[PDB]
């Protein structure tokens, strides 16, 4: 169980270098930048050196573990171009953190996170022009990992290869907010007790495309995910859930669906609650949330605003939900959305270097 | 819509050939033949030309969505070097029916299942020096189909790969006698939910169970035995149907599967297993819910005959023993001949290799 070492990256630049997008008209995860991080892996030797090269496809074996059983993962970060013309990551060890405990239980081999880190750095620094100047604009980075057994045996792998992807996005809505449908069918599940949903496993995501396509069928931009006999709301398709209510108690109360297996544990989510902690204005909620106790909830007025979290859209408001042949409005955008706002731009103010914070590291 | 024919294939034949394997000492999925089929699919030209050509690495864009969302599907089937020296496929258009309805369930896009096959059928062909020269192994046949758009948005893919592999593989034990194993039941993991893909042969299946096939490696076992529910239900055996023969409840000789309905693969060899077993008429076949409880009850009882698994891998692999709850439980499967689990093994196999005629075998066009 050793690790690559960024002291030992081989940096081969590019000779002819790619013209950046307009950061106005970007669709997300379409362009790529001039250089990618790969890593080789082998049972019998450990970690090869990483290297920085110019963007490239990937020479894999057909029977490659990825292309058969899934064995993949991958996470999602962004870089951020602040005020101040300083690049900065936002709580990129909770990413690594993550991707290190999803790689134990897909059984591919562990890495040093802080090498890993160092080495995303690096990348992104050679190519920090392509991070945009636009600060409604953000670099992606993709870290994903794949199993390369060349052999059809369903067992850990004995080759992987660690890569990095670097991809200017623009704003989620190309537009200030625009508020989603949900497709709430409780007929599909993205996730259950003894699965793999609170990791960033590639089953997971494979599984879902059926649904989202259904959705964007009846007029809806994202799956509401349902749970149980109970249809617990757990995950606004790829973003976490956030419920702003009055409760059963007649509390304000932040409600967000807890970490019991079948939850993503998002770092938009992680931050979203600190910060709703240290407020003290209102209870914090991490608890099981049913369509029922919503329905109840909107018929009695209680209802402020829903909104999705996640790296892709830090703050997304819900409108409507589409649940047994009815359109249920959900009145977000009628209460402002009051914290939705305040939450966007206390993490936007973050992320773009507006106000000083333990949750962002300026770019090596 | 459309799809790809087999009267538009390119055959690329290799210039240099490699060695066989000795039949006696394969590995499985270890070693590959000479050529491989592909076809390119997108979304804004649909399927191009089917090409048979050496094998190679791919080249994919690192962004494709078999990479990252587990954006693929596969089937696995065999071709088999008969007594009378004639390959024979084993109900192949089964295989292509669970390929199609895995595609539309990963929104992967549709095809031909009569094109496919044929084509399959002119890869054996070029290829068939390697079906090996032996009554106890095969060649094993992978179908696989991946996304491969280049885009990280979580989407139906515009861009797919349909590729073939061919793989000889042995006997699945060494020995060519039946080796016993043992079963790691263990809660906690959770193979398949009702409105999932577990009854699809979706890669996103598979990457999950690696670890707790660990687990079972580590405590002894060859194999999960996987639970589902607050009433433990035994579903499959690892990547095997799970099949129970015994004294049911009513006191009526039983052959018991669980059912399909959307947490079991519904297996080639599962549904030829029935197929038999209501031709023979001679005992009660249920496909029915089994709990670990009914198991250790019928066992206190002595109500248990056999326990196996069924698939193309190993068309019935006996179960002596569970581990479950920190405690060891004897099937006595082998101590009752294994006498079902035999007679099923015998009929399969004679099937397969021509042994016996049969409308489940196709010989090679
Ligand atoms: C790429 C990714 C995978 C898994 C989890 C999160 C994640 O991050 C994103 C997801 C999406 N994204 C999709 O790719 C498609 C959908 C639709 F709704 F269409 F399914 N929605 C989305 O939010 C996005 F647009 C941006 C980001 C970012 N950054
Ligand atoms: C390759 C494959 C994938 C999915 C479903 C079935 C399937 O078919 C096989 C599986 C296996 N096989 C493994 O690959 C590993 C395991 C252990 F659990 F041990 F890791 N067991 C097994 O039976 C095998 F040995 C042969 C065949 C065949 N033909
Ligand atoms: C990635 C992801 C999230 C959000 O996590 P962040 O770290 O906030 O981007 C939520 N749910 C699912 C299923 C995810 O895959
Ligand atoms: C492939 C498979 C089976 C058995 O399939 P056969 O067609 O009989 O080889 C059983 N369970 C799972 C999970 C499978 O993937």
């Amino acid at each position: 169980v050793g690790t690559f070492k960024a002291k030992d990256l081989i940096v081969t630049p590019a000779t002819i270098l790619k013209e950046k997008p307009d950061p106005n008209n970007l669709v997300f995860g379409t362009v790529f930048t001039d250089h990618m991080l790969t890593v080789e892996w082998s049972s019998e030797f450990g970690w090869e050196k990483p290297h920085i090269k110019p963007l490239q496809n990937l020479s894999l074996h057909p029977g490659s573990s990825a292309l058969h059983y899934a064995v993949e993962l991958f996470e999602g970060l962004k870089a951020f171009r602040g005020v101040d013309n300083k690049i900065r990551l936002f709580q990129p060890n909770l990413n690594m953190d993550r991707m290190y405990r999803s790689a134990v239980r897909a059984t591919l081999p562990v890495f040093d996170k802080e090498e890993l880190l160092e080495c995303i750095q690096q990348l992104v620094k050679l190519d920090q022009e392509w991070v945009p100047y636009s600060t409604s604009a953000s670099l992606y980075i993709r870290p994903t990992f794949i199993g390369t057994e060349p052999s059809l045996g369903v067992k850990k792998p004995t080759k992987a290869l660690l890569f990095v992807l670097l991809s200017p996005v623009g704003p989620y809505f190309s537009s200030t907010f625009n508020p989603v449908s949900l497709w709430a069918n409780p007929k599909y599940v993205r996730a259950w007790k003894g699965g793999t949903g609170d990791c960033k496993m590639g089953g997971n995501y494979g599984s879902s495309l059926f649904a989202q396509c259904e959705a964007v069928d009846n007029g809806c931009q994202q799956v509401l995910w349902l749970y149980g006999e109970d249809h617990q709301i757990t995950e606004v398709g790829t973003m976490n859930l956030f419920l702003y209510w009055i409760n059963e108690d007649g509390e304000e109360e932040l409600a967000t669906p807890p970490l019991d297996g079948i939850i993503l544990p998002g770092v938009t989510r992680r931050c979203i609650l600190d910060l709703a902690h240290q407020w003290g204005e209102f209870k914090v909620s991490e608890r099981y949330l049913t369509m029922d106790d919503l329905t109840t909830a909107l018929e009695g007025n209680r209802v402020r605003e829903m909104f999705g979290s996640g790296t892709a859209c830090v703050v997304c408001p819900v409108s409507d939900i589409l649940y047994k042949g009815e359109t249920i409005h959900i009145p977000t955008m009628e209460n402002g959305p009051k914290l939705a706002s305040r939450i966007l731009s206390k993490l936007t103010d973050i992320q773009y270097g507006r106000e000083e914070r333990d949750w962002t590291i300026v770019l090596s």
